[PDB]
């Protein structure tokens, strides 16, 4: 079963705080350590969530973070995750920057596609692919994690396209214009996260409100080169930003393509 009893269950630190509540690092009876994500009532759809668990404890892929189970028993609800030692992919940038070769920078972004190909295969969207989303763990390996999170997300003000929190930043025009999800929206997604490990950790768009990104995106202009970034890399981060989303990559493609770069 995916239900974890609070006997369970023991919190040794806070790991620190995200959107819905704290994170602290524990450990589950007679199977591991892990993290805790505590998420304060209301502001997630706790019933709709637990309708997906028998199905979705099925997906276990070595590029994707582990969700064990989540504890119930009383408000506000625990969320079980795999320990990610380094924490998540887009800090881990920003504090190791000028110590990244360039092969490392495209093995992160490898890691996330083996991920992302798994999660196509088995026909899961994302939704918010991003680095803030993928977590660093044993031996630098980057995992995704979060996948489909924002459609149990209560806040309208976040899951909406006309929303102000609304992350436009790494949405396809599909997305940003009609809430339009599909793997190739994630291809989308998945070029701009490959433009932040590039560029080490920086926003994209750090210029821009939502709006003047939107008309920038729509009149064909796209994020430029990293430094680290080869011409080829960028040249697959562009075919990840096509308009049209049947003109992008599948990530099955996109791993090939990538491997065949890093071999
Ligand atoms: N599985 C995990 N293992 C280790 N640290 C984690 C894990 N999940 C989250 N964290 C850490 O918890 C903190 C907040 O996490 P997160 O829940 O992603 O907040 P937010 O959703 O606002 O980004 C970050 O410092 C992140 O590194
Ligand atoms: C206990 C878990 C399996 O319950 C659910 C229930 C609904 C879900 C809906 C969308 C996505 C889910 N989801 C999210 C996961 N992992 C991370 N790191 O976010 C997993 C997993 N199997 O590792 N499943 C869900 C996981």
């Amino acid at each position: 079963k995916w239900v974890i009893d609070p006997s369970e269950l023991t919190f040794v630190q806070e790991i620190g705080s995200g959107q819905f509540g704290l994170v602290h690092l524990g450990y589950w009876l007679n199977k591991d350590k892990v993290a805790i994500k505590t998420i304060r009532e209301g502001a997630m759809s706790e019933e709709d969530f637990i309708e997906e668990a028998e199905v979705m404890m099925k997906l276990s892929h070595p590029k994707l973070v582990q969700l064990y189970g989540v504890c119930l028993e009383q408000a506000p609800i625990c969320l079980v995750f795999e320990f990610m030692e380094h924490g998540c992919l887009s800090d881990y940038l920003r504090t190791q920057r000028g110590l990244f070769a360039a092969e490392t920078l495209l093995g992160m972004c490898l890691d996330v596609c083996e991920g992302m190909a798994y999660l196509e295969e088995a026909c899961v969207i994302h939704r918010d692919l991003a680095a803030r989303n993928c977590l660093v763990g044993e031996n630098q390996v980057i995992k995704v994690s979060d996948f489909g999170m924002t459609r149990f997300v209560l806040d309208d003000q976040y899951t909406s396209s006309t929303g102000t929190k609304f992350p436009v930043k790494w949405a396809s025009p599909e997305v940003f214009s009609f809430s339009r999800y599909s793997s190739k929206s994630d291809v989308w997604s998945f070029g701009v996260l490959m433009w932040e490990v590039f560029s080490e950790g920086k926003i994209p768009y750090e210029n821009r409100s939502n709006s003047e990104v939107v008309e920038d995106i729509s009149t064909g202009f796209r994020l430029y080169k990293p430094r680290l970034a080869s011409t080829h890399v960028y040249q697959i981060m562009n075919h990840c930003w096509r308009e049209r989303p049947e003109d992008r990559p599948a990530f099955s493609r996109l791993l090939r393509q990538l491997a065949e770069i890093a071999e």
